[PDB]
């Protein structure tokens, strides 16, 4: 298992533009197009993303290409954050995948809301950090997914995924 397989499981694969749990236009493997409530805006974003005129439908290879870009983007962002970088560098590979999962799904800003949790892990306060992470909008909105990610971060294993 790896970050790719992990997110593929959590994010699923859609080849046509759809509105997510929050109502925002998305496509492929969890690729947020826009927060605009306007579908054509969303189509415009999609064409820009893929580099051709698509009318809301892409191929799986296109989808995977956007996903790799998105995964890269996520790590790049953790590594560029002054506070996250050392946190990530200090983690083992499974736990680093957990963090990548979180970044990818919610973005930098929201991710910063979890700093207390992260310090708690730095300090080997693993269960405490886990219970703490469940106290959040994230968990409240997509509990099964968050539970998997939390378990992953807490244990360093891929148990929640097999
Ligand atoms: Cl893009």
């Amino acid at each position: 298992m790896n970050i790719f397989e992990m997110l593929r499981i959590d994010e699923g694969l859609r080849l046509k533009i759809y509105k997510d749990t929050e109502g925002y236009y998305t496509i492929g493997i969890g690729h947020l197009l826009t927060k605009s409530p306007s579908l054509n805006a969303a189509k415009s974003e999609l064409d820009k993303a893929i580099g051709r005129n698509t009318n809301g439908v892409i191929t799986k290879d296109e989808a995977e290409k956007l996903f790799n870009q998105d995964v890269d983007a996520a790590v790049r962002g953790i590594l560029r954050n002054a506070k996250m970088k050392p946190m990530y560098d200090s983690m083992d590979a499974v736990r680093r995948a957990a963090m990548m999962n979180m970044m990818f799904q919610m973005g930098e800003t929201r991710m910063a809301g979890f700093t207390n949790s992260m310090r708690m892990m730095q300090q080997k306060r693993w269960d405490e950090a886990a219970v703490n992470m469940a106290k959040s909008r994230w968990y409240n909105q997509t509990p099964n997914r968050a539970k998997r990610v939390i378990t992953t971060f807490r244990t360093g294993t891929w148990d929640a995924y097999k």
